[PDB]
């Protein structure tokens, strides 16, 4: 089955998921010299004050921090979006080396990692219906660089030894995702897809311009996770990123001059 290994990585995914070669695939390279400022874009509204995290899960590809999405507790609105999008989970993609790990690139620059905060459009009632719609999801993408530690990330780092291997989960309540946001909410936006199978073209991407910093020690603990299950030969969970896909007939818009 699909993964990021020597024989099942991104270049193979099209065989089981033909939409991998579709018209609106993600991630993409963001060319800052051709993305155009769109004055019709409105301020992004990130409302995470009532967010209720529940659990953290190693799913064999990444780890997900999961939220209670049965009410409007943690929502994204504004920006390019119409309506209200509820936070369901976040996860990361990262590298084996600090010079790779992000999915989106900026003028071909790869960051050390990328955080995806996944939200679904409440007009479709549940996540599974939302992913069947072109405007079903909004993903907030945030780049990570290695430098100073991110205090807001340490609770996540802290818990990873308890979910080392595929299939392990742990309680993870009262985590505040506001502590993962940069200062500025300046962003680029374009229409795209999920970056893991099933690669559905249901996402309004909102990629923040300003990266967050994490420390080398924080990243190193991500790189101790395992793709494998308990009792199986160890395969470190690294380089769990899809490379940039063709932009095709899309435009990337900037919220800022």
């Amino acid at each position: 089955h699909w993964g990021y290994g020597k024989h099942n990585g991104p270049e193979h995914w099209h065989k089981d998921f033909p939409i991998a070669k579709g018209e609106r695939q993600s991630p993409v390279d963001i060319d800052t010299h051709t993305a155009k400022y769109d004055p019709s874009l409105k301020p992004l509204s990130v409302s995470y004050d009532q967010a209720t995290s529940l659990r953290i899960l190693n799913n064999g590809h990444a780890f997900n921090v999961e939220f209670d999405d049965s009410q409007d507790k943690a929502v994204l609105k504004g920006g390019p979006l119409d309506g209200t999008y509820r936070l369901i989970q976040f996860h990361f993609h990262w590298g084996s080396l600090d010079g790779q790990g992000s999915e989106h690139t900026v003028d071909k620059k790869k960051y050390a990692a990328e955080l995806h905060l996944v939200h679904w459009n409440t007009k479709y009632g549940d996540f599974g219906k939302a992913v069947q719609q072109p405007d079903g999801l909004a993903v907030l993408g945030i780049f990570l660089k290695v430098g100073s530690a991110k205090p807001g990330l340490q609770k996540v780092v802290d818990v990873l030894d308890s979910i080392k291997t595929k299939g392990k989960s742990a309680d993870f309540t009262n985590f505040d995702p506001r502590g993962l946001l940069p200062e500025s909410l300046d962003y680029w936006t374009y229409p795209g897809s999920l970056t893991t199978p099933p690669l559905l073209e249901c996402v309004t991407w909102i990629v923040l311009k300003e990266p967050i910093s994490v420390s080398s020690e924080q990243v190193l603990k991500f790189r101790k996770l395992n793709f494998n299950g308990e009792g199986e030969p160890e395969e470190l969970m690294v380089d769990n990123w899809r490379p940039a896909q063709p932009l095709k007939n899309r435009q990337i818009k900037a919220s800022f001059k």
